[PDB]
């Protein structure tokens, strides 16, 4: 399953730690960005998953480096890093077109999961990525925090798209509020207690009112009440 020798890999310098990420070299060619080592299994199956689900909006992989300890997944090198920094960083300098538009890269590649009966289990914005021309890409989605998770899967453990769907109404929030953590400084137990009585995200400054509706939308109670991502990228396409 795409199997790259170790001599093939040049280490340049590291990127992020969750899994630890290096900026890297592939055949002294390809930008490359090194995960490095959960289970050995878990790990490799994971990309096998991701390297069969082909999307201009889904994060894609060179190959996998097995054989000598700690293993590597070698993933394409995205210019911006994650979502969640990015939004951080260029606090102020965003305008509201642009924000939809990364909700709608998002949309794209969750609309495709959706169909291919693919459940992200932890869409956030730290999950995501950023390209060329602020393209956003959707990373991890291989898989098989309780402030992104709907309420049936933080109570019942019941993933599903329309689960997904809750966690993509949070990632709007993050995009909106421009990387603000959701239900800061608030614990596991608060969260669940809040959302149970019936309490949502408030609305942020770059958000609209529809904006915000859509939002809403992902946030109701009943998963079978939430719209699909097929239907929420034509919602979200109609706004722009
Ligand atoms: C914005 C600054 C810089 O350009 C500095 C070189 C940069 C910084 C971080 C990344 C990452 C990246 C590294 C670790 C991450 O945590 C999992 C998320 C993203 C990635 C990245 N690109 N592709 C993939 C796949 C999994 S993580 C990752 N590219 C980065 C680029």
């Amino acid at each position: 399953g795409s199997v790259i020798d170790p001599s093939e890999l040049t280490f340049v310098q590291e990127i992020g730690s969750g899994g630890l990420v290096h900026l890297g070299y592939w055949l002294n060619k390809d930008k490359v960005a090194i995960k490095t080592i959960m289970s050995e299994e878990d790990f490799i199956e994971e990309a096998e998953v991701m390297m069969k689900l082909s999307h201009p909006k889904l994060v894609q992989l060179y190959g996998v480096c097995l054989e000598q300890a700690p293993i590597c997944l070698v993933f394409e090198f995205m210019e911006h890093g994650c979502l969640s920094d990015y939004l951080r960083t260029q606090r102020g300098l965003f305008a509201a077109e642009t924000l939809l538009g990364m909700c709608l890269d998002v949309c794209e590649g969750m609309a495709y999961l959706e169909e291919a009966c693919v459940i992200h289990r932890d869409l956030a914005a730290r999950n995501c990525l950023v390209g060329e021309n602020q393209v956003i890409k959707v990373s991890d989605f291989g898989m098989t925090p309780v402030k992104w998770a709907s309420p049936e899967v933080f109570s019942f453990s019941r993933y599903s798209s329309k689960s997904d769907v809750w966690s993509f109404g949070v990632l709007m929030w993050e995009v909106f509020s421009e990387g603000k953590i959701p239900y800061e400084n608030r614990s596991n137990s608060e969260v669940v207690e809040d959302i149970s009585t019936g309490f949502r995200l408030y609305k942020p400054r770059l958000a609209s009112t529809h904006v915000y509706q859509i939002m809403n939308h992902c946030w109701k109670e009943r998963p079978e009440d939430r719209p699909a991502f097929s239907r929420l990228l034509r919602q979200l396409a109609e706004i722009a």
